């Protein structure tokens, strides 16, 4: 209780809990063997998030990183959580327009380069390099948003309707949510420190819980994760 | 030799290194295509279990951890042993009865939950954190098991009997030997301190062993590896 | 500045880069399935590459290890490098020759071993131990280099002829060039110390060039990425 941004980290952790248990029991029974594809992927991507906003939780996932003449909380976790959510979450967009292996390889390395970059970035001490490290990584994702657009929304638009009217609502959704990450580190206490940590805690659980659970709400409500059967 | 443990360091070494090469020449020869998969997968186990164990022998999996005031040896290198060596053994299992692909990713992500909140557990310094750890990563180990019977077993006796035969025993095999490990955690010198650590070693070099070789030489004498021929 | 071999990192640098950006841009357009595998694997190879190579320009990638009675600059973020694109690299061999699931997962589990025992050769202190380590992993490549020749050589002669013929060369490439790696190392500062760090940064620069994108360069000219068809 002594971090300020405490109260942001124990209702990230509670609301990651909440989703990974409504989609596991939404997911029992469902027998529909792409509909559990699905269910596995997106009901993996919160239970990640809850173990790794726990660790923040607990002080386990921070650590100091002197730049700038100060030591500065970072909160390394957060990497260790994206770098196995994001690319789950490309997985579950990329099997509903069933897109070639070849383009599913391209979007998980180049989001492996992102958050590992972004990675590298937080830890650096020379103040300046810091931002390099942001540019590459905001490279890398341009490249993922480029091919959700110019490489995916095609293929959608030539599948059932269902299909690709889910589609389109995740990508936008994906493609909002996901732009907005580049911007909070760059003004937040990891770059320029021009946002206070607190409130930075604030904003990226907003996006966090959004892009995750409210991500998974649309996607298992709909039918595109179900075979056409009769 | 100035750990009373490295005994048993240097036995479960030498037992993965016999493992490793007995399987690797057994699977010489073999051309059908089912039974190279399960021959690369089960081999794999011991080998990286070999590297692990001679890492704690020589000393370099080892590090101090700061707990209940005084400094307390934890082999990390455990956890990357089982943090690749688990999802292979569920992999095999998985095969085995044709399992389909959103249940293998739900057992892969669960296991690697449950060693790696296990890891966390094991490097925390506050004291009553380490079991919540503890609880966390039993809590996805009893997802695993529950899957093995109310999950898996129903797919195994639709298929050929050698296959339900051999499944059933690797099965049973498996849920006796992995419930073990949590047990032996909370008792030894990453929980409550009870049982000394030169005993805990021991315990984990019998399991481990049993878990990775003794499971390898049932599942490679078995006729459910091959392809149904003439 | 400060370190005389940060001329051989800058190029390495810029050479990765630029290797990334020709295959990316030649890979646009391309709509066989088929041939996007490959751009996919083999543009990632380099991009992952650059990003490690300027992580060690910058100085990130570098730690002191004491052994030998000195502190040892060692550059762990080469095995971070290696870790990802070497399996990579066997990949784009393996695809070609249309190896069945179980030798894959050999050939990467094996070179996962190669590199991630590397590392822990690089990083011990105990100076007679590091020669360990080094040669389990030049045991875990002597059976990769075995697999390419008396496990895959056979399955390209059975394949159409442009396919045979890029494989042998690529074969041939890549069993001469990884060849290197365990000398320079057992010369160099992480092993015996003959040849100065500036001189293995050098060597190791032109290896890695050649090994990723002279690799590409080979393959991705090549007709037997494209399917047969009219
Ligand atoms: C879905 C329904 C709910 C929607 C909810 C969306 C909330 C997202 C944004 C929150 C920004 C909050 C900003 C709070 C800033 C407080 C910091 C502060 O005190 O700033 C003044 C400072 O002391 C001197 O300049
Ligand atoms: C497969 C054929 C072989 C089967 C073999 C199975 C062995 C597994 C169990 C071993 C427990 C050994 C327990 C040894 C405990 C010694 C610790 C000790 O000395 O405890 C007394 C203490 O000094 C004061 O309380
Ligand atoms: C593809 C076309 C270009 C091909 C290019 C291939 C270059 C690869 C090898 C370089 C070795 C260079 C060795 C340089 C050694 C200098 C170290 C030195 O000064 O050694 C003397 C020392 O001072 C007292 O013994
Ligand atoms: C000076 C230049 C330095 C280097 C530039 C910065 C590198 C890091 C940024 C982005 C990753 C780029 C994408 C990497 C993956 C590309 C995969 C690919 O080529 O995919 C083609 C395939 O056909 C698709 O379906
Ligand atoms: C198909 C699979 C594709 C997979 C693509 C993966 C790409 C990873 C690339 C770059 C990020 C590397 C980040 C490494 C950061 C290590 C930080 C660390 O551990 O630092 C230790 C210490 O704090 C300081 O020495
Ligand atoms: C498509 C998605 C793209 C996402 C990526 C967009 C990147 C550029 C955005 C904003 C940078 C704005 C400038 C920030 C630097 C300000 C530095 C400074 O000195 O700020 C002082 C402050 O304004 C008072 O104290
Ligand atoms: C307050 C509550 C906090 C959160 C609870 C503790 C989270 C960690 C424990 C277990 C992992 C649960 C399993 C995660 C993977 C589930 C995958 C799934 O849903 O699989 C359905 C599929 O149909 C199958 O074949
Ligand atoms: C389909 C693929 C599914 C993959 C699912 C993976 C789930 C991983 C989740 C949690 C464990 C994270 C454990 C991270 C522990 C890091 C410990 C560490 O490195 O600590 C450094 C230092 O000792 C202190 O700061
Ligand atoms: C299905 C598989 C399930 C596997 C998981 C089962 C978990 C519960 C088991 C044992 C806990 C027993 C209590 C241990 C705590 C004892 C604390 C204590 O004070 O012990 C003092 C000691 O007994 C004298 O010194
Ligand atoms: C004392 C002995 C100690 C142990 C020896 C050193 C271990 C590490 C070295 C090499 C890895 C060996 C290869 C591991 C993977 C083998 C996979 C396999 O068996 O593959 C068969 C398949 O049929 C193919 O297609
Ligand atoms: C199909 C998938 C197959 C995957 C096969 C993977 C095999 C990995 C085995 C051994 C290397 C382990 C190397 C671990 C090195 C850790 C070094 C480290 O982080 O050390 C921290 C600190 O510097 C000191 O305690
Ligand atoms: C097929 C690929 C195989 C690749 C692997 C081949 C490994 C063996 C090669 C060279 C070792 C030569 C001996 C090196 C040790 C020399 C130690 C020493 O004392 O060197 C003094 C120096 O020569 C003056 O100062
Ligand atoms: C789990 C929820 C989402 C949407 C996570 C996405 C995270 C990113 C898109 C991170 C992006 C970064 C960039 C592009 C630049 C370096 C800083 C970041 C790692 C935050
Ligand atoms: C390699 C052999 C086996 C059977 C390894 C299995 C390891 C586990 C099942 C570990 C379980 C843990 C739990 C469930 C709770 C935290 C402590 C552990 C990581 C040991
Ligand atoms: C990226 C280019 C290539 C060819 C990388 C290959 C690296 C290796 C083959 C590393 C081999 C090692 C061995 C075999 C022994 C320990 C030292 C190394 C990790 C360098």
């Amino acid at each position: 209780t002594g971090r300020p941004e405490w109260i942001w980290l124990a209702l990230g952790t509670a609301l990651m809990g909440l989703g990974t248990l409504y989609f596991l029991v939404k997911g029992m029974g469902v027998s529909d063997p792409d509909a559990k594809k699905f269910y596995a992927i997106t009901t993996l991507v919160p239970a990640i998030a809850f173990t790794m906003y726990l660790s923040m939780l607990l002080g386990y996932g921070l650590t100091m990183v002197p730049f700038g003449g100060e030591q500065n909380p970072i909160y390394w976790a957060r990497y260790a959580d994206w770098l196995f959510t994001t690319p789950l979450l490309l997985l579950d967009l990329a099997l509903l327009v069933d897109a070639d292996q070849g383009t599913i390889l391209a979007l998980v390395g180049a989001d492996g380069i992102m958050i590992g970059t972004g990675l590298v970035g937080a830890l650096t001490k020379v103040y300046s390099y810091r931002f390099v490290w942001w540019a590459i990584s905001t490279a890398a994702m341009l490249y993922i948003l480029y091919v959700l657009f110019f490489g995916f929304t095609s293929k959608a638009e030539s599948m059932r309707p269902e299909v690709a009217s889910t589609f389109k609502v995740l990508r936008n959704v994906t493609v909002v949510l996901w732009s907005a990450y580049p911007v909070v580190w760059l003004i937040g206490s990891e770059g320029a420190g021009i946002v206070p940590l607190n409130i930075e805690t604030l904003l990226f659980m907003v996006l966090d819980v959004s892009a995750k659970v409210g991500f998974g709400l649309i996607l298992l409500r709909s039918r595109a994760i179900f075979g056409e059967a009769e």
